[PDB]
């Protein structure tokens, strides 16, 4: 039993919701949140840059330091970050970003991060601004992720077609 309230179930695993990542994670403070990132950590807009307002920027002043240290990410790859006040910890994972040229195939390595952790807050990997269908960001994380997901979606239209869709 977790704390997680209001989704709909998708299979054994997987879960979904109509929400805001940055209202549900204040009220749950999972374990993890998962934050849609880009290989330089720099958190502008779309999910990232909603979640790091939250943390009055806490978020990209921990992320600076981590990419002086460390280089950039790989597309597909992640990082384990804190949660500042959203949760204990933010798993930072690249999805592929169609408006980049980036191979969408990337996307399954992407979900993949997340078989490394119990239970996860997350969104549509790809989704929004980084321009892949999220049709097909659902079943990629369907078909790939093991580990328990509950996956928030910001768009009432969107939340509605991914639900009526599912196979
Ligand atoms: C931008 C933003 C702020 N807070 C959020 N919580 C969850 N998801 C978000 N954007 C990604 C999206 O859910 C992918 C699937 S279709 C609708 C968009 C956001
Ligand atoms: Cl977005």
């Amino acid at each position: 039993v977790n704390s997680f309230s209001g989704y709909l179930k998708l299979t054994d695993n997987v879960y979904i919701k109509n929400a805001d990542i940055v209202e549900e994670a204040k009220k749950v403070k999972p374990t993890v949140v998962v934050n849609a990132a880009n290989v330089y950590l720099k958190h502008g807009g779309g999910v990232a840059g909603a979640l790091n307002k939250a943390t009055n920027n806490a978020m990209q002043v921990e992320s600076d330091d981590y990419i002086a240290t460390n280089g950039p990410l790989k597309v597909g790859g992640s990082c384990v970050l804190s949660g500042h006040n959203l949760a204990k910890h933010c798993l930072h994972v690249v999805g592929p970003n169609v408006n980049k040229g980036e191979d969408i195939q990337l996307l399954k390595s992407a979900y993949e991060n997340f078989n490394q952790h119990e239970v996860l807050l997350a969104p549509l990997l790809s989704a929004g601004i980084f321009g892949a269908d999220p049709i097909h960001s659902l079943r990629v994380c369907v078909d790939t992720v093991r580990t328990n997901v509950y996956l928030a979606v910001f768009d009432k239209n969107l939340y509605d077609k991914l639900v009526s869709s599912f196979l």
